């Protein structure tokens, strides 16, 4: 579907990144130079992002 | 020739903060070699997006 | 579908303020392996908490 | 010599938008040796391209 | 209720002298051989410290 | 002797847009060892030289 | 408990000074670091000269 | 080569000119194997270009 | 610790001799299969000019 | 204990902008061993010290 967010919906995503709820998608070494796909926790510094922004609205 | 419009530009933003679109990357399979793969898009970027969404 | 209201993003930041939360980060483990692992946030992201809760 | 007028920036700034443009890397075919390749606009500058295009 | 903390202007403050004044650490990976790492605290670095000086300063 | 006037600057970043033209970089070619290589602009600076374009 | 504004200048000008050192991590050979103290950078050095221009 | 030249409005523009034009170069330090390093001369970036270029339409 | 603040003047001159190229910084330089030590380098063009730009508003 | 005049600022930049100033870097010799060496100021650097004189 064509959406667009609205700035309520915004401000859910954020608070769920603030909470700790998100994660990310990265590239891990599993030797030799060999790599694999995996998810990590969204870093503090982002979560931060989120929470400056929502301190903001 | 297409011009995104306003409501498209804003469109092409959800789809980045709600997690439905992928970057290409390079991937170490040994060696040094590498391949290219698909990844989500970081959460940095959907931030990034999420920002101008709520500016809009 | 929460959404943070004003006290709880001061409580939030004053969590990693005080040096409470974690991030998970990848480690390396020899020859190239790597695990995943958590490590108290930095001084550099405390500090920025700091001044965000020093300007609230 | 051509200058880029209003709308051509637009057009340009819209193919990237919708990840229709690739850029020219540097990748490992091994033990330090690199092949140029063709991978696709990161998000990172997509996301610009978006923001100019929601500017004008 | 339960009244969860938030961090005062004084005890803002008072952590930031905490880090200016060296008194305190932060955690990282060191190398220890072979790509492998262990975790290790550190003093917080000049540049961090430099930071607080500057809030402080403005306080 | 010459000086860019304000349309030369202009069609100089307009070639960039294009991507007609290329920057030398160093390209491993194994073990440490590299050799100076032409790889075409990069997508940041190519919107860099769009925004510029958009802004005259 | 609180540094005052004084106090911030001296540290600031400790700096400046090239009397003040940092903790960072040091090569040992094979990939293995040891902690090790070095004088703080100049990068850092002329931001403490740049507050204490300004204050 | 006199240490006290100062550069005129015109002769500035000059010198973004050449490297606008790509007709400078910068040494940086390229590799030759196992960690051996050499000093050669590269192209000026498209990125430096372009910061060049910028200035030129600013002036 | 024997505590004093930089003045005004103080502040310039300190400036002057990074911008001079008269001061150094102390880094790390590799001696070989990973090991380090500690040597002293010049100050960087990059943290001149910056002197150089203080230097030049006041 | 000098202080530099306003002048003497724009001499060095000018030195700099002009190409004849140098800076000490680390250069590797092999294995991991580095040496102190001389390079020319970089591009980058000449032009903030041009951007700073054209300022002037």
């Amino acid at each position: 579907e064509k959406k667009i967010l609205q700035a309520n919906e915004v401000l859910e995503h954020l608070t769920r990144i603030a909470l700790g709820q998100e994660k990310e998608q990265v590239l891990m070494g599993i030797g030799k130079g060999a790599e694999t796909k995996t998810h990590v926790e969204v870093s503090a510094k982002d979560r931060i992002k989120a929470l400056e922004l929502l301190g903001k609205a």
